[PDB]
């Protein structure tokens, strides 16, 4: 007896296309998103080049439109350079991602009157995403505050970040957050068995005390995401490891398996991984999308997925209950039993969609 | 013919007793301090051991009265383990010193959550100043607001933390801050004349830019404070350098100067050295309290001035105008030309006056 769920949506993967292709590219990223139960999927833009611009933001699009298997959105990077340059295709794109510490991109900014300068020039009624860890946290609260809009905060991993975010929403500011897979099901505890270069992550591995704490105010997070960051094992295992890990391919079980074990209810899962995606991003509904998902079926993640490039996981030997049986897109049968059955090129961006553009005032 | 100035308050300096003393002690910093034209001084809680808690402010209470030559009132300092803690004795102290940054301290807090703790449980109406660089002075101005009361920033450097500030303010919130002479005073342009050793101060030195940022928004800065922070030249010279500047000496004959020159006005001066002191930390007058200064006389900073421990300065070889002739204390003759004439032990606690206790409501 399957459970049939409604189309999943991953607002923070990193698919590699243009320029890091051996790590990922979008035909392998959205494999690995449809074998996940993921039909629509949020692309940040810390690739080479970097969506940072309209030229590289028109490349890009051509790339996913004719690569994707599953419906996506592109997001367009902060830069030292480009605010106030943005606003003919703002629209186009799932929003506008800050990355406001050090992580895998060339992205930072080194003011915070560069950030301000963003939130001002940015629309006020498209999304602002932003990786800011620890006093990071508060420091774009402020600035979301002096500007007078919201912020969605990516990858919540500490119970610091947590708890001032649930100070935040307490106040009535209007701040979401999401957190990954990683950071519920991963901690110090093993950093042991990964290593040093494996385990290299943004924001690291927590403290089983963070990891309870994320657990604990589960009321708090209002997205799952994987951050999928797919890099080659030689790349993880070598001199300087960029941080990261995959993780389409694998959020959806560990997720059921916590379901299964009454860690959160079937619909906190839904309302992480549909419905707050969808109202946070205005992003649109995908007609004739389901996923077929088994909770009986125990299983062991093995040393790697079978679709990412990356072809390795942090998760390897961890015992799974759940997994992704069938996917329909848009009335096409996308995935079937470890077999992807849509062709590089069947996704689709949403933001062309009528149904996809984001609101806004004339 | 003299100027006569009321008695100039510094707000920030760091005395090193108890632990320090060969470093500075409360007889020779305070000497410094008259020689300076300052009368009252606010003494920084990271000695060792640390002014954190009531047996450590009792007994650096009584090494001050019988060492201070000029009046005084002591910080507390936030750590890790005394939120809650501090209730009966905080009325007694300065303030509350945070130190969100790395610096001359073992007093740094080690999550954004233990920010929170000593903004909800520090008592409202008692100051509270942060160290706080960079994207830190957004990130306490968001806890300020979430706990809904006012900080006070120290040292600010940087033409991105005067500009935060300077927002903050246009949006109405109870923020002031604080400058240093050598933020003032000294650039990059000055790193190949001191040395790496000798340069080492927090925040560090600016860009030329960071320094036209702070005088083009002197309007800004509520108040200046030496943050003077000696350390021996053997110290500064040798493998692991503390960082600091020696200031007390210093401080008023370079803005002086800058007043001679018309960078600001007299008014623009004693603003920031006493009004503004004396209304941010409701700092009581001194009776019979004045200072004669000399705007004419020309001279040239020597490697070191008299009084300090110190005995190094980072401004040698910098030409002002303006000296102090003469201070009277409480009306007696501190110091005249290069003679301080008030013994170890004249200064009394300020916060131990009538006049000196912060008014509270029942
Ligand atoms: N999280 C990571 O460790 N890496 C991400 C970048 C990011 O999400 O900051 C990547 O693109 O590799
Ligand atoms: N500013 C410094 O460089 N040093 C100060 C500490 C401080 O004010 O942060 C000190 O106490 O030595
Ligand atoms: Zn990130
Ligand atoms: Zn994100
Ligand atoms: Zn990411
Ligand atoms: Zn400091
Ligand atoms: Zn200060
Ligand atoms: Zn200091």
């Amino acid at each position: 007896k399957l459970v049939r769920l409604p189309g999943l949506i991953d607002v923070h993967v990193h698919l590699r296309e243009p320029g890091g292709t051996h790590k990922e590219d979008f035909a392998s990223g959205t494999a690995a998103a449809l074998a996940g139960g993921i039909t629509m999927v949020c692309a940040m833009p810390n690739t080479r080049p970097p969506i940072i611009d309209a030229p590289a933001l028109a490349l890009a699009q051509k790339l996913a439109e004719a690569g994707a298997r599953c419906d996506f959105a592109l997001f367009l990077g902060a830069s030292s350079e480009n605010a106030g340059t943005l606003g003919t295709v703002a629209g186009s794109a799932a929003g506008l991602k800050l990355y406001l510490n050090e992580t895998y991109s060339e992205l930072r900014l080194d003011s915070v009157v560069q950030w301000m300068e963003h939130f001002e020039t940015w629309p006020s009624h498209l999304p602002i995403v932003a990786h800011a860890e620890q006093q990071t946290v508060a420091a774009v609260l402020m600035v979301a505050q002096l500007t007078q809009r919201s912020v969605h905060i990516c990858h919540v991993a500490r119970k610091e970040e947590i708890l001032l975010i649930k100070a935040a929403k307490a106040r009535g500011l209007p701040v979401t957050c999401e957190v990954a897979p990683h950071h519920l099901f991963l901690s110090h505890d093993d950093l042991e068995r990964l290593g040093p270069g494996k385990g290299e992550v943004r924001p690291e591995l927590g403290s089983r005390q963070d990891v309870e704490a994320l657990w604990e105010n589960m009321a708090v997070i209002d997205c799952f995401a994987s951050d999928h960051a797919p890099h080659t094992l030689e790349e993880k295992c070598g001199s300087r490891p960029p941080p990261g890990f995959p993780g389409l391919e694998t959020m959806l079980p560990l997720l059921l398996t916590a379901v299964s074990e009454g860690r959160l209810s079937l619909d906190d899962l839904l309302q992480r991984l549909h419905h707050n995606p969808r109202r946070i991003f205005h992003l649109p509904p995908q007609e004739d999308t389901y996923v077929e998902v088994d909770l009986e079926h125990e299983w062991t993640i093995p040393s790697h997925m079978p679709f990412s490039k990356a072809h390795w996981t942090p998760f390897e030997g961890q015992k799974v209950k759940g997994t992704v049986r069938r996917v329909v897109l848009r009335g096409e049968v996308a995935y079937i039993d470890g077999q992807v059955l849509v062709p590089p090129g069947y996704g689709q961006d949403v933001r062309k969609w009528p149904q996809g553009a984001v609101p806004q005032l004339p």
